[PDB]
């Protein structure tokens, strides 16, 4: 196994991937939908914790065991089922995330004009629905269509006609075929991919260096633009406004968990491999707070800069907050493109945002697709030698579920599936990873691992939340999202059952993969059932000591201590 | 490598293997479209060609080197990419060989009751479109419908509406969800093909006793009641009625040859298995010959009792009997369950024709799916090992993609897929192989293989067929499907452009992976490229001999001699 050449290649890889598509794709719409500060509050709150330990937990797994997402279960060989789910994970969040892309290469392109096409309301790529939409430069009077929600308009209309084609689509149940245009930006992206993951990990840490300096130049560029503009306190005073009504509901709850380990990279193996990378000194402790702030203050900044946009929008259109803008994944696409039109020169400003968001972009996709990698690798050590052979089967698999995805009712497939997928896969995953680093593995060994590496030990605070807050607090957030699960619908069109169906079957899929490779360690053990037990619950490295009749899991000590 | 036990197993395995679902499925429609006896003369004559001596040849193939589809292509390592397109020939021909095995399976489940669904048009599951349908008993009037095509008859009606569901698909743009009875009846078909090819190839030849015998009876007892059908004359009068202007058009040649390569095997890799699993002195002159007769004979009675029930339904309908039923993979399902229902105890005689096609069709399915384990398994010796992990993953590719097929709209698009694939691939794979035994490995050679194998050397009609006539009239017939291609279409609906390029895609895929393997074999030898040249025009076992600068094909003798 190599590591990285310096501390700043994979500093500014975890940064990169701290600031990535996660955060300034999925924080806007969905603080948006659960009102502003009323999303702020838990979040931020749930942040410190499924900030500090775990992340600094994976970090510490990473450069103890150093091996890949699912080999680093090699002290607790049972649970590691997980490992092989939150591969299936990163795996989804890349298929994704190269349609994202896909998405934000073809705006790049688009953008090239002098006369942006989400400028104005006509046949300029845009593929105006009967003439509907209404430019408001054109428009002298007030909106006479219902103002329920706004879709209606030259950046929406662009990104729902021109870009995705959903009008060529009723739903999910009929599909359609890939759009060409997406196909040849997935192309182009799957290629890159490719070209910047088939050597190896040192081609990574390279193009980090654009990305570090471009999105929060470009993000501060906003904020300098953000307060100047005019309908823009009007978004403001709602985005600080806290709203304690909407706390006591659990879909809050659950979209701020979701965002946190979403955005923070927990629960992919991302963090694990890269860990793995890192040198055996180096101090996780204080990466993992500078990586919790970045991601905290590039979340604040990204969401304020939203509701000051959607402000504006809203003083423009003479629409309210609520219902200016959609819900989804292309919240972005209409609100950024109106806000880089209002300032003069709108192409360079265009162009600039959207190759930072293809850099970021790319940057979480090879981060995931090289974390997927190093774990099959680090599992099946004939996958390690075909670098080049073993790459190309991850990223044709990637380019077909993208092109199933990229078709005229993908919008609607997409986003619901990852959601899904997500939100059951992520907390299942990070929940099952702390209950073996809480019982399994224990707590106080965990420390004295730490300890050997950096030179001192864990906080008590950091002991606690690893054996009893932050499991418990998933166990709560997963028996929440399983009881209290609302049927998913779109900004208006509402899924059928059998698309909630298919994504709870995934959910389920994964949750019994992981009990699934448990069942199969245990029958795959030859002994009586202490035996197989101890043979589970202790490292491989000390499986001779099962023979001598010394396991320290079966001890009550190993449970009570902190 | 093991062998049959006795003779009496591979022969039945090959008798049933030329007696399946091939003949009985695509022979009547296929004879039905090209006006009976005008498909008849070709055929027929091309048939003993195609029948004489490559059947034979292939199994003097699988005799001699012993090995399977793609791996006895050590003879000549250039040509073995042809090795490698039968296998995703005959991977296709299983998918929708187990499609239409469901099919059968789901009309058998039906055909339990006493009220046979396909004996009146009511709400008993054959789904009525508005009640058009009229029966024949009930109608005591002409025919007021549309007479261009009779797709309201209950037989019709219960295929498309109450099987397919081809209702609720406007085509292959939107195909839509596998319905979920032939989803199960797929499950049942896979898994009868797992546990019969899980164990190895002793499976096979115990189920194949009650084969060979159940067929032929039912087919004979349709002859029993073909000829006293009182409409039938008109059927049999027209099936033995040459056409000579229509053996003027190249579709009736292209339709000839394509069934006659489909139906006996050639071009699979099927053959070359069952021979590499012969024993080493095996006549396969007299095996090649009765398969060829049976086949004949099998082909004709087939037509004629198809032609018989044509002429009663034409006669009962009053309509022609050019429009009396639709052409297509259904013409079956729509026939002969009128004429089961015109015999007295009809459920029995349908159970048992249901029971028939259900045998034949799973043992042509898992005679095509072992051809495809032992070819990859001969090729991957990592495959041969693991014999219960690997059929796994071909049997649920197949149950993938045959979900895939089974949509509302599947009927667009597995036919013709299939006969796409078929017929280009087919050409293109007997081609290529007969150039191997025509011209590199040499027709001479060959021979004396033959004569060391069963002790006589073939007939000189024989080895100017291997040379000469058949790889004549095989790049005659791919010429004339390359430029003489009409644009597919079913009974009335006609299929976009696209539907004819991902057909054209897939044979331009196998026919370029073909010389792609060529070229990735010349450039995996190192040397000049007459050294290279010799390496892959000369066996392996034989490699040194190009170290001795002696080669044969390089000789004009080689070429000149037959
Ligand atoms: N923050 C993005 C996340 O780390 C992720 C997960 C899976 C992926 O395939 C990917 O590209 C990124
Ligand atoms: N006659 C049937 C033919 O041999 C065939 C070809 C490919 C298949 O996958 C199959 O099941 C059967
Ligand atoms: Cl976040
Ligand atoms: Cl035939
Ligand atoms: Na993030």
């Amino acid at each position: 196994r190599e590591t990285w050449g310096k501390k700043i290649d994979f500093l500014l890889s975890v940064v990169g991937f701290a600031v990535d598509l996660a955060n300034v794709w999925r924080f806007p719409y969905l603080c948006y939908k659960n009102g502003g500060g009323a999303f702020l509050i838990p979040y931020t709150l749930f942040l410190i914790i499924a900030g500090m330990p775990l992340f600094y937990m994976e970090l510490a797994l990473g450069q103890y065991n150093r091996e890949g997402a699912a080999t680093v279960w090699k002290i607790c060989p049972f649970f590691k089922g997980v490992g092989y789910a939150v591969i299936l994970i990163a795996l989804y969040v890349g298929f994704y995330y190269n349609v994202i892309i896909a998405w934000s290469l073809y705006y790049l392109f688009s953008s090239f004009t002098l006369n942006l096409p989400w400028t104005d309301c006509g046949h300029t790529w845009n593929s105006p629905n009967c003439t509907d939409p209404k430019l408001l430069n054109g428009s002298v009077l007030g909106n006479h269509t219902k103002y329920s929600k706004y879709k209606f308009t030259p950046a929406a209309e662009f990104y729902e006609r021109g870009v995705l084609h959903l009008h060529e689509s009723s739903g999910i149940h009929d599909i359609g075929l890939p759009q060409w245009q997406l196909l040849l930006c997935l192309m182009v992206v799957v290629i890159v991919l490719y070209f910047s993951l088939w050597k190896g990990v040192k081609t990574s840490g390279k193009v980090v260096w654009i990305t570090a300096t471009l999105p929060y130049f470009v993000l501060f560029v906003l904020l300098v633009h953000g307060v100047t503009l005019p309908g823009a306190s009007n978004g403001i005073n709602a985005y600080l406004h806290i709203d304690f009504y909407r706390l006591k509901e659990a879909t809050v709850w659950i979209d701020a968990a979701t965002q946190i380990f979403f955005s923070l990279g927990a629960g992919f193996g991302v963090l694990i491999a890269f860990a793995s990378y890192n040198k055996f000194d180096n101090n996780c402790y204080r990466d993992a707070l500078l990586t919790s702030s970045i991601n905290c203050i590039t979340s604040f900044v990204s969401g304020f800069a939203i509701f000051s946009i959607l402000g504006y929008m809203a003083h423009e259109h003479k629409v309210n907050i609520e219902d200016v803008a959609t819900e989804g994944a292309g919240l972005v696409f209409i609100l950024y493109p109106e806000a880089i039109s209002t300032l003069s020169g709108s192409t360079f400003w265009a162009v600039v945002f959207f190759v930072m968001l293809l850099a970021l972009g790319l940057d979480s996709s090879m981060g995931g697709m090289e974390a997927v990698i190093t774990g099959l690798a680090d599992d099946f050590q004939v996958l390690k030698r075909h670098r080049k052979l073993f790459t190309f089967g991850v990223t044709f698999s990637t380019f077909l579920l993208a092109l199933f995805c990229i078709t005229k009712g993908g919008i609607y497939v997409l986003t619901l599936l990852d959601t899904f997928a997500a939100g059951t896969s992520i907390l299942f995953a990070v929940l099952m990873e702390a209950i073996g680093v809480s019982w399994f593995y224990g707590v106080d060994r965990f420390s004295n691992d730490i300890q050997q590496m950096m030179g001192f030990r864990p906080g008590l605070y950091w002991r606690l939340c690893w054996k009893f807050v932050s499991p418990a607090f998933l166990l709560f957030v997963v028996v929440v999202s399983i009881i209290n699960f609302k049927p998913l619908t779109y900004d208006d069109y509402i899924f059928p059952p059998w698309a909630n169906w298919v994504g709870w079957g995934i959910a389920l899929s994964s949750m019994v993969l992981v009990p699934i490779y448990v069942i199969y360690k245990f029958l795959s053990t030859q002994g009586s059932l202490w035996e197989r037990l101890a043979y589970g619950i202790t490292p491989e490295n000390e499986h001779h000591l099962v023979a001598q009749r010394d396991i320290r899991q079966f001890q009550l000590q190993h449970w009570l201590a902190i």
